[PDB]
Order: C-alpha cells, then structure tokens, then sequence
C-alpha cells in the first residue's frame, strides 16, 4: 500500500496525543470562496509522500474554535486537518455540506503551495460537528467521491440515508438531548446501506459537547477510520474489527469485517 504512513499501530500510538509527524499550520482567510475560511494543520515532514485531506465543519452557531482539537491531534497522525469556519453561524446541514467541499476544492486548487505540496487530491474526507455533522452526511451525497465521513453528535432532520457510499463512522453521546441518538445518530446509521462499511459508537454519559474537548477515545477511532479509509490502511482494522470494547463505549454496531 503505498498510501501508508507511520509506524505499524499499536493501541498506544492511537491513543497518543501526538501522533509520529510534527504539524504546521495555515489559516485561510474568511473570503475564500463558498466558506468561512479556517485554518490548515498539516504534516510537516515529506519523506513518507502525500497525505490525504479531512474538511472539518462546526456545529450551528459554533466557529472552529470548538473544532480545534482536531487539528493537531489528528494531522500529527499523517493527515491534512482543515477545521473550517461557516459563511454564517445560522447555517443549515446542506449548506454546511456544501462548504465541507469548497474547503476541500479550496485545498485541492486554491492552498498555499507548502499545503498543495503535501496533499494528494485524490484521498479527501469529511468530518462534522452537530449540524456540521448533518453537513458530513449531505457532503457524502454531494460527493460520492469521498473515501471517508465521519457525523460527530449528527443533527438533521432528514432520517433515512440510503443512498450514501461513503464509509461512515457516527459517534453519539448517551446523554443528548439537543440531537438524541434516538432519533438522530441511531436512525442515521441504521438507514445507511447495510453493505456499506459504517460503524456507531454510543459514549456514555457523554454530552452532546463532547466531541467539543479532547476526548481520546473518540480521537483513538476518529484515527483508526481515516487510517483505513483515507490511507486505505488494514494496518488499522484490527482497532475497528471487531467492535471496540472500551469501558467509555456503551454501544458499538458495525458491518465488520473490514
Ligand atoms: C432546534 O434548534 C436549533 O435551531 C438547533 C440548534 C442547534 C443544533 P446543533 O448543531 O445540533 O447543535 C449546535 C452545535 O453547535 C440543531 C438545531
Ligand atoms: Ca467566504
């Protein structure tokens, strides 16, 4: 697999805060085009090749502030991590869909030239606060092209998602009542095909601001599902197959094996 990067895997490593690449940083202006602007955390060494991309959208009337975590915890692993800001904090799952990919076209032909150098263009994903994870979902449709979609806490109104191909890793917290997993997270995941390869994990007694402070069991399998589908990396099944057991997961269901 040429797209693998990094030391084999242990549950360590996925656990640890700082993955094996150093990380810069790229802030992008709130006039790019189609979306509020961001900043770009990237891998700063070279010698292993390009990395793939995760566009990563807030939640309603959140800016990437509450997103930004994910930056260096997730691209110290081997990926270009680029929380976004919205046009507007109003903005709807739809429209956040849309501009998860405009922040992706944006990495692809707009970036500075030391992001572009890094990127492989063909390797982009998708991730999502809240709403922001309503906008992973619609991005999946917009773009069946995606390699990976993870809704974090997932709000929309819209239950049945049938038609996604994308690879699908949904989080819910047991304790949310803003998106109950009742009648968010959970009818989204049972309506995605039962052939594609997706998973759930149910946190207990979590919040639904969890995915909103450093949390490592969301990060250890946020890491493990990009690994697999954007590096197209089987070093990292054995974390997703079969189901996780950690004490913090009350709930896990998945399509193993893959
Ligand atoms: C029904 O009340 C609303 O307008 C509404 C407000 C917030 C959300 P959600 O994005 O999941 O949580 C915010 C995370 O920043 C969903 C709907
Ligand atoms: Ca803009």
């Amino acid at each position: 697999n040429p797209y693998e990067r990094g030391p084999d895997p242990t549950e360590d490593s996925i656990e640890a805060i700082r993955g094996p690449f150093s990380v810069a940083t790229e802030r992008v202006s709130s006039f790019a085009s189609g979306f509020g602007g961001g900043t770009i955390y990237y891998p700063r060494e070279t010698d292993e090749g390009t990395f793939g991309a995760v566009a990563v959208a807030p939640g309603f009337t959140a800016s990437q502030g509450s997103m930004s975590w994910y930056g260096e915890r997730v691209a110290s692993h081997g990926f270009i991590v680029f929380t976004i800001d919205t046009n507007t904090r109003l903005d709807a799952p739809g429209q956040r869909g849309r501009q998860l990919l405009a922040a992706l076209d944006y990495l692809v032909e707009r970036s500075d030239r030391k992001v572009r150098e890094r990127l492989d263009p063909n390797r982009l994903a998708v991730m999502g606060h809240a709403m922001g994870g309503g906008g992973s979902l619609e991005a999946t449709v917009m773009r069946p092209s995606l390699k990976a979609s993870i809704p974090l806490t997932p709000w929309h109104l819209d239950k049945t998602w049938g038609q996604v191909q994308v690879p699908t890793f949904i989080i819910g917290a047991e304790l949310d009542t803003i998106a109950p997993v009742s009648t968010h997270a959970k009818p989204f995941y049972e309506s995605l095909p039962s052939s594609l390869p997706k998973a759930y994990m149910e946190l207990c007694g979590a919040t639904h601001f969890a995915p909103n402070i450093p949390n490592t069991t969301i990060a250890k399998y946020v890491i493990s599902w990009l690994k697999r589908f954007v590096d197209e990396d089987t070093r990292y099944s054995q974390f997703l197959c079969p189901n996780p057991t950690d004490r913090a997961i009350c709930e896990y269901r998945s399509t193993c094996p893959y």
